[PDB]
C-alpha cells in the first residue's frame, strides 16, 4: 500500500481562474497535496485553445523535477488545472496506479493529436483508447524526471507532441515502462468520449462512470472543445451538488452595500411596463447606492417612462434615459450601458434587467451580490412552462440545447448555483471583471450573432463562468411574443398570455380572500350575493375602452330580458363582441366567476357559458333606468364600474319580490343572483352623472 | 166611432185546452167580450187536423145567431180558439173594420182550400191574398145571420167550403157586401205566409207585423200545419214575454207536497254517475213523497248502482231497479216507467231525469211543480256551448232546426216559460195528463222514430204544450259522446270533455280559495310554496291507475336530474306518457298550476310546458330515498298522493342550502320550488309503507 503522503500533484496555472479554483476545491476535498507552477508568470505557451502549444508547462515541470530526480519514494501526477476536476481519493488513485504495473502512466484519448500520421506507430489496443494525452499522467518521480529533462524546445511548442514522440520510442517505452490508461481507470479525457461518461451519485459526493469500460475515473479532463461539458460535470463532481447536502459552494441559508449600476432595457413592446417601472422603487437595496440607466427602444412605451421618471429621478442616486430618438440597436445600448459602469471605478457591480423580467423577490440584488461571483443570474421562468432565462447546454452550432438536468433545475428539484453556458434577461456582473477581464466595448456587438448570445460567448472565451442561482424563488418571465399594441389599454387583453400578472393588475385584491371564506362575501338580498371581483384599474380601463369605441346602443336594439311576456327590454350598451373582448371576458368568467358561483350555491356546477356580455351606460339625458324584467340566464353577474356619488347619483338594482334594494353599489364588486322566475328586478334611475355596469347572463 | 161595447167575439171550444186558454188570456188582455160555444160537447166535426170538417162550428154559430138576427147595432167576430191569438185592441179592430167598408169581412189566405178548382171563380186581386179562410171573420150581426142560417149540412162537412161557395155567389157577394181581408189588415193566417210575419216589440206588449203589406194584424191564426209557428209567436204576443215586464205567465219570483214518481234513465255509459246518484239524495224535496225508478242499460254502471242502492233504498219512499239483464230498449224502459206512474192514482207528478243531466239547482223539482203546467222541462245546456235539452223549431221533416230566439233563450237574454216543440233529458209531467190525455202505453215506442222524438210528437198530436223554463239556473248537460270506458277510473280522463265536473271531482275543494288569496298558500321554505291542488279522490284514483299499470322503473332508467355534474339520478316511477295520461296532465298544468305559479312569483309568465311528468314510488325494500340533485326545470311541481303515517313513515323533501325540511307533507297539496341553481334538494328515506308523489319539471 503506497503511502498517500508520498503522492504530490503538480499542475500549471498562470492565473487563479475560476477553473483553477474549481480544480483546487476538488483537490482539497480529497486532501490532495497540490503544487501549482507558474502563478503570476506570463503565459507564453500560445493560444492552446485554438492550436498547438503548452511547452511552457514542460519547461516549468522540468525545472521542478530536478529536486526529485532521485526520489524513487515519490509518486507525482501532473494534470492540467483550468479544465480538470478530481473525482477520487489519493488512496484509490495510488491503488489503481500500482495495479497498472506502470512506472509512468499517461492518459489515453480517442484522437492522435497533433500529428494524426503517428497513429500507425502506436501499439494496437483492442477496445480501449489508443493514443496519448498530455493533460494527465502519473508515475515515479525518477521516471518522470528522465522524461521531462529531455525538454529543450520553445515555450509555444506542443507539449503533447513531445510526450508522444518519447512514448513512440519502443526501446524507451520498454526501458522506462511507459503505459497509457486505455480503459480510463484513472484518467478520463472528455473529447471523443462524451457518450461514455455519466454522473454516478452518492449521498454526499458525485463521481463519473465510464459506461464503455465500466470504470470510475479519478481525473476528469475537459480537453479540447469539451470545456462546457466539464462545466456541467463540475456542478456536481465531487461535492458541487449532492442529493443529501445540496450544493456545496452556494450560500444556501443567507456597513454600506456596494454601489450598483442598474441598467434597464426595453427592446420590444412589453406588457405591464408601468408595473415593472413601479417595481423598481420597491427593490430592497439602498437607492442612494444605485445609478439607473434605462434604454427604451419603443415609442409605445415613451408615455409609460414619462409617468414614472419623476419618481425614479427622485428615488435613485442618478438616472439616465436613452429614448427611441437615439436610434440605438439593442447591442449598442447594452454595450453603452455596460461601458458606463466599466469606465466608472465607483461602479462596483453591474445589474442588467430586462423589461420582461418580473422580480417577485425584492431581495434579488442583495442575494446575488452575496454569492460573490463574477457573473450570476437569477433563474426566472415563464409561468407554468419550462422556458426560462438560461440554457443548460449548447448544440454543436453553439445554439440552444436542452441539458440532461435542465428540467430538474427549472422545476427546482435540484437547487444551487450552477455553471451554465447561457444566461439572459437578468444578471449581476462584477465591475472589476469588466475592467480587468472584459475591457472591450464590443461585448454584445461586433458580429451578426444575436447580442445576447455574443454576450455569453464573450465571457466563455475568457474562461469566465456564467452562474445561475435557483437557490431562491426570484421571479418569472413575461410572455411578450404577440403583444397586441392596437388597443387603448393593451394589457386588458393579456388574460391568456400573462394570467398571473393579469390577475395581480385587474382582479380585485380581496377577491381570493373572499373565495376562501373569511366573511367578505355578503348576501344583501335573499339569494343575491355580493363579492369583490375587479380592481379599480380594471373598471377604469374597461370603461375607457368602451367610451373609446363610442358606438353605444340605440333604438331597435334588442336584449335577452323577459318582462310581461316580452323580450322588448333594451339598454344603451356595448357588447363585448363588438369590441373584440368576448373571448377575454369569457376567460374571466371561467377562472374567477365560475368557482365563486359554485362556492356560494353548493350543488350547482358551471362552465360559465354566456352569450350575453355587455356594459350598460345609464344617463339622465338618454336612458337612466331599466324597467322590471327577468334575465335569460340561470344566474346573472352584475359588476359596478364606477363610484356612486363621485361619478353618478341614483339607485342601482331593486328586487321586487323581496322589496330589497341595492342602493349603494361598490365599484369593483359584483352581484350574483338568479335570472329566472324568482328575482324579477329593476334598474333604479340614475339622476346625475353616468353609471356604468358590466353584465353577463351566464348559463342561458 | 163604433162602440166597443157593441163588439162580441164568438169562438168554438169543446174542451178548455191550452190553446183555448192561451186564446182567452190574449182576449182578456185587451178587454174583449168572448162567448165560447160548445164547451163540454163532443166534437163531431171530424179530424180537422188531418182533413176537412168543422161544420159543427157553423151549426153551433147558426143557433147562436138567431138571437141577433135583427141586431144591426152589433158587430160579431167569429174566430177559431185552439190556434188563434189576439194581437190588437177592440177599438183598433173596429176602426179597421169600418175602414174596410165591408158588412162581413172574411180572412184571406194563400191557398184555395178545400176545392182548388174554385180558384178561377175568385175576383182577381193584385198582390194580396185571394182566397177565403173560415177561421176568422167579422161583420154586422144581421149580415152574419143571413149567411150562417143557410147551414143545413153534416157536423163533419167542411165549414170553409160552405162559406167559400156563398162568397163565390157574385150576386150574394154584392147584395150583402162580403169582402176578404186581402192585405191582412185584421186577420193574419200563417199557412203560406210564414216569411211575411215578424214580431214587433213594444215596452209591455208584442205584436206581429206583415212585412209584405206593412200592416199590424189583429188576429193571428196558426191554421193548418202552422200550429208550432203560432206556438212560437204566442210566447210573446200579446203579453207573453215583454222587454220590460219579462214573461207574463211564469212564476218569476217564487202542508204536504205532491207525491212524485222519479224515473232515472242510464241508457249509455255516462261520466260521473256516482256523483249523479249521490246527488239524488240531495234533491230538496221530501224523499218520503218520492218513488224512485232507475233503469240502467249499462253493465259498466252496475257497480256504481250497487254502491249507491243502499243509500237510495233507505232514502226514498220506494225504489225499483231495472238492470241490463232485462234487455229493455230505451223506449221500452221509458214507456214502462211512465206507465208505472200512469197506472198509480197516487202518482201526482212524473219526474223523468237522465243520467247526463246535472242539476245544480236542488230546488228544481219544486220550482217546476209550482209552475202548474202539464209538461215542463228545466233548461239545461252543455257548458260553454249552445247545445241544450230543447229545440226551438222544427224542420219540415220534423227534425232539428234553430229557432229565431234560440240563442237568446240559451244565453238567458230572455228568460221565462217557453212553449217549445221538443224537450229532453229532464221534464215533469202531470199524472192527470198521463191518465186522461195520453193513456196509451206506446208513448216512446211504436215506430222507428227516435224514442225522445216520439215522446214529443205524442204530446204535440194531443195539443199538449211542451214547456221549457229558463227562469232560473237549473243545471247543465254532460258530454257523453266518446266516453272512453277502457280505464280503471275513466272519469280521470274527463278533463277535456267535462271540465266543470272534472274540477269539482278532482281539483282540491280549497284550491280556488287559495288562488284568490285568503292566506291558504304557505311558504314553508324561502322560495318554496305550498298550496292545495288535488282532491283525495284524484290522488287515490291516480295512484290506483299507476299500480294498475304496474310497470315501474328499474335499473338503467334515466331522469332529468342534475347532481354532481351528472344526470344519473333515477327514481322508481311511471311517466304519464306510459299510461297515456300526459295530454290530460298537461291540461291540469295549464289550467290550475300555471295561474298559481304566476300569482306566487309575480313577474313570471308560464304556458306550463313539461316534458317530464311522472309518479314516484318510494319503498324501504326497493328505492326509499332520492339523493341530492337539481331538477331540469325552471320550477318543479311536487304533489303528495297519500297520507304520512297512514300509508308510509319517513320524511319528504329537504332543501340543503336552507336546512329547511318538509317533514309532514299533506296529501292533495303541492310544493312549488325553483328547479335550478338555488334549491339543491333531497328526498328523505321512506322507512315504512309506501310513499307516492306526482312530479312535473315544468318550463325546462
Ligand atoms: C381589502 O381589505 C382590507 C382589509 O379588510 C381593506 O383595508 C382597509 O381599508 C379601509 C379603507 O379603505 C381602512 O379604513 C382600513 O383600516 C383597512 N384595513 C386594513 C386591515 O388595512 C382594503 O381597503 C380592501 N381592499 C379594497 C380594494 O377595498
Ligand atoms: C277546506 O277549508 C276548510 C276550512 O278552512 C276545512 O274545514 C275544517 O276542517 C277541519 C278538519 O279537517 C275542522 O277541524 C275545521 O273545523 C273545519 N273548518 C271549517 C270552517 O269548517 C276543510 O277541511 C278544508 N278542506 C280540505 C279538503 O282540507
Ligand atoms: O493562459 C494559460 C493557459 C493555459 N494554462 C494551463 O495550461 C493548461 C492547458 O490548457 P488547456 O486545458 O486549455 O488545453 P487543452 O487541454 O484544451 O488542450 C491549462 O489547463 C492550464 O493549466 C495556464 O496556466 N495559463
Ligand atoms: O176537438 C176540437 C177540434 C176543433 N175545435 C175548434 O175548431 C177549430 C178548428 O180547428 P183547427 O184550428 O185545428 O182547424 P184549422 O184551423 O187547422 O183548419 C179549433 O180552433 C177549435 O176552436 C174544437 O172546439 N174541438
Ligand atoms: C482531511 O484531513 C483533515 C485533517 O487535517 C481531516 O480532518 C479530514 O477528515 C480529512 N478529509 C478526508 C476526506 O479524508
Ligand atoms: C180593462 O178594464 C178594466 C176595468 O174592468 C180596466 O181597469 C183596465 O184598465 C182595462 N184594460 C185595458 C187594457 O183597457
Ligand atoms: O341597473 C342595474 O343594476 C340592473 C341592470 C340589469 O339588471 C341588467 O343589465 O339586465
Ligand atoms: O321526495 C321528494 O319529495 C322529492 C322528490 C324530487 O324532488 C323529484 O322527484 O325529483
Ligand atoms: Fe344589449
Ligand atoms: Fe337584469
Ligand atoms: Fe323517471
Ligand atoms: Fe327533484
Ligand atoms: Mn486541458
Ligand atoms: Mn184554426
Amino acid at each position: 500500500p503506497v503511502n498517500p503522503e508520498k503522492l504530490l500533484v503538480i499542475t500549471v496555472a498562470t492565473a487563479e481562474t475560476e477553473g483553477y479554483l474549481r480544480f483546487l476545491r476538488s483537490a482539497e476535498f480529497f486532501n490532495y497535496t497540490v503544487r501549482t507552477l507558474g502563478l503570476g508568470e506570463e503565459w507564453r505557451g500560445g493560444d492552446v485553445a485554438r492550436t498547438v502549444g503548452g511547452g511552457q508547462k514542460v519547461r516549468w515541470l522540468k525545472k521542478e523535477m530536478e529536486k526529485y530526480a532521485d526520489r524513487e519514494d515519490m509518486i507525482i501526477m501532473f494534470v492540467d488545472s483550468y479544465d480538470v476536476i478530481l473525482a477520487g481519493s489519493p488512496t484509490e488513485l495510488l491503488k489503481k496506479f500500482v495495479q497498472s504495473g506502470s512506472r509512468l502512466l499517461f492518459s489515453a484519448e480517442s484522437f492522435c493529436w497533433p500529428e494524426w500520421g503517428l497513429a500507425e506507430q502506436y501499439p494496437e489496443v483492442g477496445t480501449g483508447k489508443r493514443f496519448l494525452n498530455s493533460g494527465g499522467f502519473i508515475g515515479f518521480a525518477t521516471t518522470i524526471h528522465q522524461i521531462v529533462r529531455q525538454w529543450k524546445y520553445k515555450d509555444d511548442d506542443d507539449d503533447q507532441l513531445f510526450y508522444t514522440r518519447l512514448y513512440l520510442d519502443p526501446g524507451l517505452r520498454e526501458k522506462l515502462s511507459l503505459n497509457l490508461d486505455h480503459k480510463s481507470r484513472i484518467f478520463q479525457n472528455l473529447n471523443g468520449a462524451l457518450d461514455e461518461v455519466v454522473l454516478k451519485f452518492d449521498r454526499n459526493r458525485v463521481r463519473i462512470r465510464n459506461v464503455a469500460y465500466d470504470t470510475l475515473p479519478i481525473v476528469v479532463h475537459g480537453n479540447g472543445p469539451t470545456k462546457l461539458q466539464l462545466n456541467y460535470l463540475g456542478n456536481y463532481v465531487p461535492n458541487g451538488w449532492t442529493p443529501e447536502g445540496g450544493c456545496g459552494f452556494c450560500n444556501q441559508d443567507r456597513q454600506p452595500p456596494p454601489r450598483v449600476f442598474l441598467a434597464v432595457f426595453v427592446e420590444q413592446p412589453t406588457p405591464f411596463l408601468p408595473r415593472f417601472l413601479q417595481r423598481l422603487l420597491l427593490l430592497d437595496y439602498p437607492p442612494d447606492r444605485v445609478t439607473l440607466f434605462l434604454h427604451n427602444n419603443e415609442v409605445f412605451h415613451e408615455p409609460h417612462i414619462a409617468d414614472s421618471w419623476p419618481q425614479l429621478q427622485d428615488h435613485f442616486s442618478a438616472v439616465k434615459l436613452v429614448g427611441p430618438e437615439e436610434a440605438l440597436s439593442p447591442g449598442e445600448a447594452r454595450d453603452m450601458a455596460m461601458d458606463l459602469c466599466r469606465q466608472d471605478p465607483e461602479c462596483e457591480f453591474y445589474f442588467s434587467l430586462d423589461a420582461d423580467a418580473v422580480l417577485t423577490n425584492l431581495q434579488t440584488l442583495r442575494i446575488l451580490i452575496e454569492e460573490n461571483r463574477k457573473v450570476i443570474a437569477p433563474m426566472l421562468s415563464r409561468h407554468g412552462k419550462l422556458w426560462s432565462n438560461f440554457w443548460g447546454a449548447l448544440s454543436p452550432d453553439e445554439y440552444y440545447a436542452r441539458s440532461e438536468d435542465y428540467v430538474e433545475l427549472v422545476q427546482r428539484k435540484r437547487v444551487g448555483v450552477w455553471n451554465v453556458p447561457y444566461i439572459s434577461q437578468a444578471y449581476v456582473i462584477r465591475g472589476d471583471t469588466l475592467r480587468m477581464e472584459l475591457p472591450q466595448r464590443d461585448v454584445f456587438s461586433g458580429s451578426d450573432t444575436d447580442p445576447d448570445m455574443a454576450f455569453c460567448k464573450s465571457f466563455r472565451d475568457k474562461g469566465i463562468f456564467l452562474h445561475l442561482s435557483n437557490q431562491h424563488e426570484f421571479g418569472r418571465l413575461l410572455a411578450t411574443s404577440r403583444y397586441d399594441t392596437e388597443h387603448l389599454h393593451p394589457d386588458l387583453w393579456q388574460i391568456f398570455d400573462n394570467p398571473v400578472d393579469w390577475k395581480e393588475q385587474y382582479i380585485h385584491e380581496n377577491y381570493s380572500r373572499a373565495l376562501e371564506g373569511e366573511g367578505i362575501v355578503e348576501q344583501p338580498c335573499p339569494d343575491v350575493y355580493w363579492f369583490p371581483l375587479l380592481s379599480e384599474q380594471m373598471c377604469d380601463e374597461l370603461v375607457a375602452e368602451m367610451e373609446h369605441y363610442g358606438q353605444w346602443s340605440g333604438g331597435r336594439h334588442e336584449d335577452s330580458r323577459l318582462a310581461g311576456g316580452y323580450e322588448n327590454v333594451p339598454t344603451v350598451d356595448i357588447h363585448m363582441k363588438q369590441v373584440g373582448y368576448e373571448d377575454q371576458w369569457l376567460q374571466l368568467l371561467r377562472t374567477y366567476v365560475g368557482p365563486m358561483t359554485e362556492s356560494l350555491f353548493p350543488g350547482y356546477h358551471t362552465k360559465a357559458r354566456a352569450v350575453m356580455n355587455f356594459v350598460v351606460r345609464y344617463r339622465p339625458d338618454e336612458q337612466p333606468s331599466l324597467r322590471p324584467h327577468h334575465d335569460s340566464s340561470t344566474f346573472t353577474l352584475n359588476v359596478a364600474l364606477n363610484h356612486k356619488g363621485l361619478d353618478y347619483e341614483g339607485g342601482g338594482c331593486r328586487f321586487l319580490r323581496y322589496d330589497c334594494v341595492i342602493s349603494s353599489p361598490r365599484k369593483g364588486w359584483a352581484l350574483l343572483h338568479p335570472g329566472r322566475l324568482t328575482h324579477y328586478h329593476e334598474g333604479l334611475p340614475t339622476t346625475w352623472g353616468t353609471r356604468y355596469i358590466m353584465v353577463s347572463f351566464v348559463d342561458p
